[PDB]
């Protein structure tokens, strides 16, 4: 069996290997990459997403989110407080201001220590799930605005057309901005390109051990757990690597830098934080291997779910028994 220890694997495709997205995802899985839940892909030197990032300051962040934490340093939740709209130029200035700028640090490890020591005592501002793309039209390889849609994948695999579209999202980050433990909607894959700026550190649990994380989360957030059988779908809960290790949860970590892709795999729980001002782009996608995960994916019905885009048709076709009551929610 490939990658039995579920290590995060890093791939360096040639320009020839970078032409067929589906084929390369399949290749990575043939080497066991999905067992980790997360893989890094470094594009060939000949490739670029766009020519320059000099003209992005006028993008609007319509609803910046101030991430206020409650709890303890290693076990906390965050609430996303809506702020006034601002441009990316204004956001970048704010991220670099004395209140929000990255502190001095020796290396990624030192910054990671500072993050988990001090995160809860600050409330950074985050731009999330902004429909849009920064890939040049003329970028033909791994352009997250030109992948095959999930609706087309479901039709190809299962035979029925469904409504819906599948478009990419932009994310604007600063130091300590945080993404809570989650899998993707309907346990889809995701792919994330870091366009510009400072790194993003990721934590991931192997899909085969995902239920171990869920059990710990129920123990650590018992009120939330009584309110919803799938409360990690709310995307507000954080657990530190130290607490995961204390509780024997298998996980791995890796830092993504500008110009690098990360792929998350079906039912791979992940969480992480940004090191400083950056801009990323991401989209969910599917493969034939996703179908059985979509059939089994947990759903939140309590009204608290954070869902990036409409999964109704996926639930309707893949989970007909659930459809009705999931829809009541
Ligand atoms: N799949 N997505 C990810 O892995 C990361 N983004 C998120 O999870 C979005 C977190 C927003 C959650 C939220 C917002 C408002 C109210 C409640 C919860 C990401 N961040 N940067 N790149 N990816
Ligand atoms: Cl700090
Ligand atoms: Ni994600
Ligand atoms: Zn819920």
């Amino acid at each position: 069996a490939q990658n039995p220890n579920c290590n995060i694997m890093i791939f360096h495709p040639t320009k020839e290997e970078f032409n067929d997205f589906d084929k390369y995802i399949a290749y990575m899985e043939s080497q066991g990459a999905h067992r980790a839940g997360l893989a890094k892909i470094i594009p060939p030197k000949e490739w670029k997403a766009r020519e320059t990032y000099d003209n992005i300051s006028e993008i609007l962040i319509a609803t910046p989110l101030q991430q206020v934490a409650s709890g303890r340093a290693g076990v906390f939740t965050q609430y996303h407080k809506k702020k006034k709209a601002m441009t990316v130029g204004e956001y970048r200035h704010l991220a670099n201001s004395k209140k929000y700028q990255t502190p001095p640090h020796q290396n990624f490890e030192d910054l990671e220590r500072k993050y988990w020591k001090n995160r809860i005592y600050n409330s950074p501002i985050y731009g999330a799930d902004i429909s849009g793309s920064l890939f040049d039209e003329n970028t033909k390889q791994w352009n997250l605005g030109h992948l095959g849609t999930i609706q087309d994948l479901l039709e190809k695999e299962c035979g029925v057309v469904i409504e819906g579209v599948n478009t990419p999202y932009l994310y604007f980050g600063m130091w300590k901005t945080t993404f809570a433990w989650h899998t993707e909607d309907m346990d889809l894959y995701s792919i994330n390109y870091l366009h510009l700026g400072e790194p993003k550190t990721w934590y991931v649990v192997p899909p085969e051990h995902g239920q171990r994380l869920e059990r710990l989360a129920r123990e650590l957030f018992p009120g939330s757990s009584r309110g919803c059988g799938a409360f990690l779908r709310h995307k507000v809960a954080l657990i530190s690597p130290t607490v995961l290790k204390e509780n024997g949860i298998p996980f791995n970590r890796i830092t993504q830098e500008a110009g690098e892709f990360m792929v998350t795999f079906p039912y791979g729980y992940h969480a992480g934080f940004n090191h400083g001002f950056n801009c990323a782009e991401a989209i969910n996608f599917a493969t034939p291997r996703w179908i059985d995960y979509g059939k089994m994916a947990s759903q939140c019905s309590c009204g608290e779910a954070r869902v990036t885009f409409s999964m109704d048709a996926f639930v309707r076709i893949l989970q007909p028994e659930r459809y009705d009551l999931w829809k009541r929610g």
